[PDB]
């Protein structure tokens, strides 16, 4: 995760479980973005970067930069974070996006 | 699983669990189709058709060829990927269908 | 399981969950029966009849025999195909009826 | 299980898991019998009586005695068959009644 | 528990799970005793007492001492039983409380 | 019904009439050993409790065989010995199972 | 009630009156074992926690014996040992289990 | 269909026609040992109860083999024994699948 | 934990489950804080802060400090305790909170 | 509270205040075998994570005993030592739990 | 895709193109023993049922190997050997996966 | 972050940057025995895949060991070992932890 806030800039273990969902019915009118939902899930411990996270959680901070080689592979747009369970004998992060890119390099709802 | 993409043309493990559901009660005027909900969905591993199908699911593109063979006997129309895991220690590509063809073979709301 | 359907005419690996439900409080001028679901499940393997079971429920196709010996047992009238999984490392269907005959023999909705 | 139908009579292996509810909160005007809800569900294998009970299950039938010694100790009134399972590598039948003994002798709802 | 009914006087294993819940969002105007719901839960084998609570729990009889050693710990108010499952290869009865006292001795919605 | 049950000793009165079926044979037979001594039937019984749980659960204790063990649904067991009781699993030897309608009897291990 | 608990030093004064029981018997005995020897029982209760707690807790430790040990409901137990403790698993040697009503017991390797 | 099954003595009519498929091949095969006597062949079939329970439960407490075992959905089976059954799990040798359509058969350890 | 009540002071064993949620879609006009839930769970066993808390539960008794340490950590502000259940063979408090902080440290809703 | 820890060398500044308790005893006494030496006392901690953490982690990883262990909730433990955390759990061999209200304590295998 | 599979005799035809991949390494390395032979790799490949099913499970009972053994998503196996199949897992040897986009290749015991 | 992650041959560059922590240690230490050969520590990491999946993958088949293993949320492991991949658990040595804030840092077993 290489993983940059709007607001706490620079944030510094392997997630992950990326969920995308679609409805076959599309609502009159609406854009596939719109109907569909992306989510990735990251587990990891806890250390520097998690009062970061849970932060932006609480002041829905947006995070500027969110790419996960696995330079690299994901990357992800306006992404937020939704949800964070810690806990102990870890965390679990699960961010929401709109646009993505996973590297053949597919991409959807994706920004300049 | 041999696919071709509308717009991807040809996409480049072994899926598959089929699930075809129809209501006992038939809405008055409503075709058996338009009831029925056919849910195929194939876990693989991730490579160069990931980022392909993850493009295709966001995007609402179109399988043109969806075909599993298991030259096959699974055939599958307008095929449109509706759901998506994927994770570690693994996809899952969960496709809904219209007609579809079984091979004595079956095969019902098809189309030339 | 002896099978015939309405259309495809006879088909050709021990199911089966027989399952029977009734409401405790009968609606006011509603028959047992429209009050009642009767649901068998079979699971088996994947051959010859597979692709005409399926056929059968996406077309609605009654069952005109539905006989379960276990020259039999369970006899049941008004098949229909409402649900199928196909899956691998099988296939099970579960059928919809209204009469049945189970063999001291008991009977409800039957007719002639 | 000693047991009789209003109408089959008289039908010839250890049950047993008995369910009673009541709501802390009770309507107003509501008597707590029709507040309440008793079920009991016995589990035995698959044989003359089977048929007995299906029968009675899909054509309401009531039950004459429901006795279950475990002379006897629970004895059940207005016994109605509302759900059964049968399977295979048992059947699990679920009786809904309104009064009841259990036997101190405990009564409730019970009529002469 | 020693416990003594409303009507059935002094009824003759160790429970127990105490559960109580509290809305965060407390309603305009209601009291916090309504707004929540206290339930303890005793498991325990089945003898004299089964009947005698069996019958309390289709009366709504009134548990007039309700005291749980664990002279004692646990003492509820406004006992009523609310659920049973009797069962076989114990029984479980549910109550639900109003005011409560556990012993530092905490005490609320107690009255004298 | 449930259980007709009579006691080697003693004595047989537990009030009448008051499951899980599990037969296992390995499937290379121990050479110079009878199927019998490489078999194991084991029947589980759920009920209630009553007069007959003092009355199992002494047998249980005292290594004391039933005499005569049918469960009637016919099922019949020979040199019943109570191995387990959560508050039943019955071992058996000899057993029959007779069904209805028709008058078909299996039966292995029976004795004069 | 609960448990009526007195312990052989020392001493006795849980609070009163203050669970699952199982029992084990191989089908085949042992040559020359006594079937008290061969089977297993043990009762665990479950509750909150006070001024047993910790008397319980020191009795699991020490290896202290239990004196009286009834759980009514009725249950008696002799040489009651604590086994195992989760903050509660007893193992014994005699019981007893008498049913209500009848007065009708069932009693095994009690001791005069 | 489900099973036409006939039996090496005696006798076959459990009435017709009347499922989970495990194979297992060690990795590393034994020095000097057959795969067939390295390997594990057993299919477990699900099914209600009659007349061919008692045939079937006979069979396995008598180390009775079928003579014929063929479960068309085509399977068919060589000396096919009951090792387990539940109130069915099936040892075999040599077996055969063919497919529908197609007429592609898959067959080892056959016998002629 | 170091804790203290409004009313009943300070209160005197590792908890502890933090989970917080947040919408991807924040309802218009809607404050962050009151569109997120933030709850922590902290299991303990059972002594001289169980009624305390028990106490406080049920009269919505607001800590005056939360501080988890893991001088610490973890600090939460407008803490009420909205669950708990206690049981045996432990107790299980739920907190609901507002303000939050994480020690890098990070905060939101927090108030001087 | 929580924990509070001191530790045998170095050193014990966890940040204070800081859980399933398990203890074994089997039913039989090894011949010449001390109860202590035969039984075992295990608490596990559940938490979140900080400067007690990598405290924790290096006392696991180098044997590390505890000199203060109290988890007052009031629970003391000696010979404490950390035998697994997956991001706690405690090994210990006296022990002593004591109530509020009352006073009572209850200690075995402590030392002056 | 799913699989091109060809088989080392005979012969290769299961209709094209046709998951869950194991591979574990003991920490500690016996003395002497090659990775290869201390490791142990097992790809599960999930799919329906037709003209390779019989092709897969004879290749199981046979001892057949595969020649081509490639899973494209690119897997590529050596050494393959179908070890279980549940109506499919095969054990390897050498083995190579390669992503995209890059062209990056891992690969191990693989052979010339 | 992920991990930063470079391999002692070869050779480093799997994408930067890139879990469950499971440490275990007897309670009896073996006589002679140091803590380190005692105890096992394993870090399980769950991420999705690419560049680095095939050099993961050729790494744990290899016995490649890393030679910069730090997991940044910091964690730092020495003589990291892939010991087991589900498409990854590594096994550890040396180790050190260091939260923040504070600049507290545990670690055993490290080295110069």
């Amino acid at each position: 995760l290489k993983v940059k806030g709007k607001t706490q800039g620079e944030i510094k273990i392997l997630a992950f479980k990326n969920d995308y969902d679609m409805p076959a019915r599309l609502q009159e009118g609406l854009t596939p973005a719109a109907a569909a939902r992306g989510t990735i899930t990251l587990t990891k411990e806890m250390d520097r970067s998690s009062p970061q996270f849970l932060q932006a959680l609480g002041k829905r901070e947006m995070m500027e930069e969110f790419e996960i080689t696995i330079l690299f592979t994901y990357k992800f747009e306006k992404v937020l974070i939704t949800h964070m369970d810690q806990y102990s004998p870890i965390e679990e992060i699960k961010f929401t996006y709109s646009g993505y890119s996973l590297e053949i390099a597919g991409a959807a709802n994706w920004t300049n």
